DNA sequence: ACAGCGGTTGCAGGT
DNA sequence: TACCTGCAACCGCTG
């Protein structure tokens, strides 16, 4: 009969560079046999055939939470997956659990800023001590838009000149091993099952399963730790890192990928960046931000900056940052772009990567949200930013709003007259087109002369290399070489529809 | 005040 | 190779 200390797990799903799980744990060995602890992850159980989470991300988390268990498992606890909403779960497990002390990682997100501090009301409502920590950025936003004057940095240069004159905290290790530690007794819950709180099976978080293609990035912390060290290993190849010069058609990546394990909070930024740090050190020729890979990790910090400020950040209504574009309905145009039925083999080579695999190159990214928006199909960036959230391992409301609005250059950039060719840019570094012969694997007979380009080829050709254009492979819904100049001027005009107003 | 400047990752054509 | 200019000319930041 004690008090029980909780952290709970959201983002943050990591031991490692955890300040609000080694502070519960800290507390409690330090004040032996006076409490339970409950690490928690918190399971809406309603939202698993909710459309906007894809079956390979459902596999992503089911992986994280039982690696997280066995990470909590080796220092004498174990992880506790509470179903159920935070609003209702929340004054039950206070009750039932006697829980003196709650600790999270903040969030900047909106749908979580009202949550928490609706839980955080709840807290002092029954006198539960609560201390939150700011680990998964390096840079808390509030002090960069604070420290810039109440405002938050709309340029790179200005950004990184801001936070370069703040300290960046300790970078912790694990937590102790939890002392004189019986597990908690069975609450109400466990008492009806005693496997309430376990770990939910692939059967149970994967609900449509013939969604999931290749398990290329496993989840959890250990297999973060596992890539990142993979990566430094060429310490050469990580201090001339150049984001511009990586190919974003190589079979394999062509970056690091652990934007997943960012993105979750299996690896702490601020330790992959210390780990950077120490390498640059090392490797007197070294590239520098915004292109080398800590400028990457800047441009993370960036985004989350701004999206602090602006909870309207996802949409162009309301947008403080967001150039206002007269983007036009196309329900035909938007359904072929969605599952890589263009026409153009490197969009659709793309778009079927991103659908099977659930990650794709930043340059890759760039390609087919142009396409969409101001490239060609004139959709906005919006109805992009729902496929991506779908489908991407590593969907970030900060940076997926950031880097569409960057593209369709409807904030932070603003140079629309280049225009990504989705014929061309593929070109450079896949000359033989490996990549659509993968993913496109119709039209993989065709040459590397115009297998980018298939409309340039006669239907005896397309017959003698086995892809009949209009029913093996569609034909190309619009014609870039016209559209995209017609779009050109679309988005001058509404550049200067948007300094009438300023 | 308005102009010069640099700005993660255009394309084509060229040396 | 990894640069070069042309195509039009965008923004925010700086003084
Ligand atoms: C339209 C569009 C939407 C995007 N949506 C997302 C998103 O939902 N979530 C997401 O994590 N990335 C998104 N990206 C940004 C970028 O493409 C990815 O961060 C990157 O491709 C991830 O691969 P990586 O881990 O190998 O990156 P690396 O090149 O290896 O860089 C390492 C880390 O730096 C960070 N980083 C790199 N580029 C960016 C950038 N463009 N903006 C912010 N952080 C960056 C990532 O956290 C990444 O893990 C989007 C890009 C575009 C063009």
């Amino acid at each position: 009969q004690r008090s029980t200390l909780v952290h709970w797990f959201r983002k943050g799903l990591r031991l490692h560079d955890n300040p609000a799980l080694s502070h519960i744990f800290t507390a409690a060995n330090a004040a032996p046999g006076r409490y339970f602890v409950r690490p928690i992850f918190i399971l809406d159980p309603g939202i698993l055939d909710w459309m906007q989470v894809g079956a390979n991300r459902w596999r992503f988390l089911q992986q994280t939470l039982e690696d997280l268990d066995n990470q909590l498992r080796k220092l004498n606890s174990r992880l506790f997956v509470v179903r159920g909403k935070p609003a209702e779960v929340f004054p039950r497990i206070f009750k039932s659990w006697r829980v003196e002390m709650l600790t999270f990682e903040t969030d900047i997100e909106p749908y979580s800023v009202t949550r928490d501090a609706a839980v955080q009301k709840l807290a002092k409502a029954e006198g539960v001590r609560v201390e939150t920590h700011c680990s998964h950025t390096i840079y808390n936003p509030e002090l960069v838009i604070a420290k810039n004057l109440g405002k938050a940095p709309i340029t790179y240069q200005k950004f990184l000149g801001i936070v370069e004159q703040l300290k960046v905290p300790k970078v912790l290790g694990v937590p102790e091993k939890l002392k004189n530690m019986p597990t908690p007794p069975k609450d109400e819950v466990e008492q009806k099952d005693s496997a309430a709180y376990d770990c939910p099976t692939m059967k149970q978080l994967v609900k449509r399963p013939e969604e999931l293609g290749p398990n290329k990035f496993p989840g959890g912390e250990t297999e973060a730790l596992r890539r990142m060290e993979e990566s430094l290993k060429d310490e050469i190849w990580v201090a001339r890192f150049e984001k511009p010069n990586t190919a974003p058609n190589s079979l394999e990546p062509s970056t690091t990928v652990l934007s997943p394990y960012l993105k979750f909070g299996c690896l702490s930024a601020r330790l992959f960046n210390q780990k950077l740090k120490e390498i640059i050190k090392r490797q007197p020729k070294h590239s520098q931000p915004p292109v080398s890979l800590i400028g990457q990790l800047m441009w993370r910090e960036f985004y989350y900056t701004v999206a602090a400020a602006e909870p309207n950040f996802d949409r162009m209504l309301g947008n403080v940052y967001c150039m206002q574009i007269p983007w036009q309905e196309h329900p035909d145009h938007l359904e072929a772009w969605t599952h890589g039925r263009t026409g153009y083999p490197f969009i659709d080579a793309i778009m079927r990567q991103l659908r099977q695999e659930g990650w794709i190159h930043h340059l890759a990214r760039m390609a087919v949200a142009c396409f969409l928006t101001r490239g060609d199909l004139w959709i906005s960036w919006e109805e992009g930013q729902r496929v991506f959230e779908q489908l991407l391992l590593d969907q970030d409301w900060a940076l997926n709003a950031g880097n569409w609005m960057w593209l369709s250059a409807s904030a932070f950039f603003h140079q629309y007259f280049r225009v990504y060719s989705p014929v061309a840019f593929g070109k450079k570094t896949d000359p033989q087109g490996h990549y659509i012969r993968k993913y496109v694997p119709e039209l993989s007979k065709y040459p590397a002369g115009c297998i980018y380009e298939p409309w340039k080829a006669s239907l005896v050709d397309q017959r003698a290399y086995g892809c009949v254009l209009g029913t093996d492979y569609p034909h190309r819904i619009v014609k870039h070489e016209v559209v995209h100049k017609e779009n050109i001027k679309r988005m001058g005009a509404a550049y200067k529809v948007n300094r009438e107003v300023r």
